[PDB]
């Protein structure tokens, strides 16, 4: 039987190319075209009615039938480009596809090559337990196992995303946005190496960027923040799965709070000074440690004391042989030798798998979402995963906060598909974003099994109006109400003839306060240089109030920052209302 011979190969595939190989071999044996969407998910399960595999269809159909998605129609008029086939990219891709949306994902690499091990919060375990991971990965969180290697997380999620009919492409980097030439024309992706001509023509109205710690799309800004110099070191050793190795208790890291006698012993015993060390028993014996610069220099792990941290941990300044020595001795002391002699696993390049990372930064994007609109054509952009907020690896928030963000973005595209105003969608979304960087299992909802896209199911005492529509206008970039153009033409008419006033808009035009003075001076002749925009703005607001009867809608600061156009429009409307030509 050809059918689910393929399907068993597909399920147990450990290599990206083979998952891909298998699926399109399963598809051919079924008359199903790969790239989906749900319609092709349907014909797959409806033509493969074999035991052991039904367990999986039950799990997926269980999630697929829960009200939020309705029945894959919530987002049928929604077309997405998802960037990044990382875990958060795939996890979000699955939600979009379950929502019924057309999901096309682009990934720059062609293999899952990372072997570092991620901590999984209890809810993510449930979440992907119920996506059928146990079947795609036998060792998935067996017993009290709390973690999963990056590439295994990807092998799972890929298989789920493929099944659900996500059109995925490999070996193609999203470079930027190629905007609409004209109404009716949509947004497209700039891709490279320049894609096939149908991907090239693919027009979308939602972009979800899950591209990892170093790539955010245009217009998204990054708030950088740096703590004390902090050097992270990960390492993977061959885990032979002998009974002896299997008994070595793993090290959680929370012991740095409860146990510092250890770090003293480590230091005395090896000359190694760590701030923390973590050990997970996974496909490899995984260690991540945090080290003091002084310590790494003294041990010849780093060649020279370099001030620019990116050059401090550049290839030229990291001594491979000494780093290996360093990691080996630390791993060995911490597990008291019970792992036997440690042999480095290979990384994907084929090197002893040990690397140093900058752990100093606390990056967050300023917002989780924005909306661009040109020639009436709207594009919702949503951040997910490491690119949104950077995880502190020793504390294991990466998967969980990436997943929370992926649910919040799918929830966002649901509002977007309901027809909500861009400001409303953004405000709601930024209200959720606010909570992300302080989430813990402890301050979240207790019942992880009842978790769904609805943020209420996840965040206790949820305030969906923490950020208001007025506070996210700079997130809505309208670079393309007919009463606004009346107001504008009228405002321009009033302030005409003033040296260095040129009313052009309802933000930057009015920022230095001279526009306001002109308006007032014009409206009441005979009242009253180089004081700042602050004094100009202020006089105008006081004089408007007392002479013209119009109280301030915006503060002076808000006039100068120009980030509240709607409120300036409402201010100005009072002047026009008060002094319209006639009735
Ligand atoms: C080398 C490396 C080692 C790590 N080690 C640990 C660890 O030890 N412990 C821990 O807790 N976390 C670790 N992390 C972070 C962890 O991998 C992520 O939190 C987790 O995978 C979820 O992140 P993500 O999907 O948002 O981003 P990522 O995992 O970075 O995935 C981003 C995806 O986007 C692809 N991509 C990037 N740019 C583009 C582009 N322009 N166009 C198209 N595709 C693009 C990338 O190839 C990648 O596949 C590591 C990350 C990296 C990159
Ligand atoms: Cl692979």
């Amino acid at each position: 039987n050809p059918a689910h011979d393929h399907f068993e190969t597909f399920v147990q595939a450990q290599l990206c190319q083979d998952v891909l190989s298998s699926f399109q071999g399963l598809c051919r044996a079924l008359g199903v075209e790969s790239g989906g969407g749900l319609s092709q998910y349907h014909k797959i399960k409806a033509q493969l009615n074999y035991w052991s595999a039904k367990s999986l269809w039950a799990k997926l159909d269980k999630r697929a039938s829960q009200p939020v998605y309705q029945q894959g129609q919530a987002c049928t008029n929604t077309k997405c480009l998802v960037v990044g086939a990382g875990p958060c990219g795939l996890r979000a891709a699955v939600e979009l596809a379950l929502l019924g949306a057309r999901v096309v994902l682009v990934e720059k690499r062609i293999k899952f090559s990372r072997h570092n091990v991620l901590h999984l919060w209890p809810f993510t375990i449930h979440d992907l337990r119920a996506l059928g991971a146990k079947k795609f990965y036998g060792r998935f969180c067996t017993g009290t196992l709390d973690h999963i290697s990056i590439r295994q997380l990807q092998l799972l999620l890929l298989k789920v995303a493929l099944l659900l009919g996500v059109e995925i492409h490999w070996g193609v980097k999203f470079t930027g946005l190629q905007p609409p030439p004209r109404k009716g024309s949509g947004w497209r992706a700039q891709l490279q190496p320049n894609p096939p001509a149908q991907l090239a023509s693919y027009e979308f109205d939602v972009l979800i960027s899950a591209a990892g710690g170093k790539f955010v799309p245009e217009g998204f800004t990054i708030r950088e923040m740096r703590g004390k110099l902090a050097i992270g070191i990960t390492a993977n050793f061959v885990n032979g799965r002998t009974v002896e190795e299997t008994q070595v208790p793993e090290i959680s890291g929370v012991a740095r709070i409860y146990n510092q006698k250890f770090f003293q012993s480590l230091l005395k015993a090896t000359g190694i000074d760590l701030e923390n060390i973590v050990y997970y028993k996974d496909e490899t014996h995984y260690f991540v440690m945090t080290a003091k610069k002084q310590c790494l220099l003294r041990l010849g792990v780093l060649r020279q004391d370099l001030s620019e941290t990116d050059q401090l941990l550049g290839k030229a300044n990291v001594v491979p042989e000494a780093l290996q020595r360093f990691a080996r001795a630390a791993a060995d002391f911490a597990t008291h030798g019970k792992l036997g002699k440690l042999e480095f696993a290979q990384d994907a390049r084929g090197r002893p798998d040990v690397a140093a990372f900058d752990f100093t930064s606390m990056m967050r994007a300023e917002s989780s979402a924005r909306v661009q609109e040109k020639h009436g054509a709207r594009l919702l952009l949503g951040l997910v995963g490491d690119c949104l907020v950077e995880p502190f690896w020793p504390l294991g928030t990466g998967v969980a906060r990436g997943f929370l963000a992926a649910f919040d973005a799918a929830w966002m595209v649901k509002r977007w598909a309901e027809g909500a105003g861009p400001l409303e969608v953004l405000a709601e979304r930024e209200s959720l974003y606010q909570l992300l960087s302080q989430t813990s299992p402890e301050n979240m909802h207790r019942n992880v099994a009842q978790y769904g896209l609805d943020p209420a199911t996840r965040y206790p005492n949820l305030n969906l109006r923490a950020v208001t529509p007025n506070q996210v206008q700079d997130l809505y970039d309208m670079m393309d109400s007919a009463g606004t153009e009346e107001l504008l033409h009228w405002c321009q008419e009033q302030t005409a003839g003033f040296p260095g006033v040129h009313v052009t808009d309802f933000s930057s035009s009015w920022a230095d306060g001279l526009a306001l003075c002109a308006l007032v001076h014009h409206l009441q002749p005979g009242l009253l240089q180089g004081m700042g925009a602050l004094e100009a703005t202020t006089w105008a607001l006081r004089v408007a109030e007392h002479e013209l009867g119009i109280t301030p809608v915006l503060s002076a600061q808000a006039v100068m920052a120009g980030s509240d156009p709607l409120g300036l429009i409402a201010y100005l409307s009072h002047f026009h209302s008060a002094f319209k030509n006639t009735s």
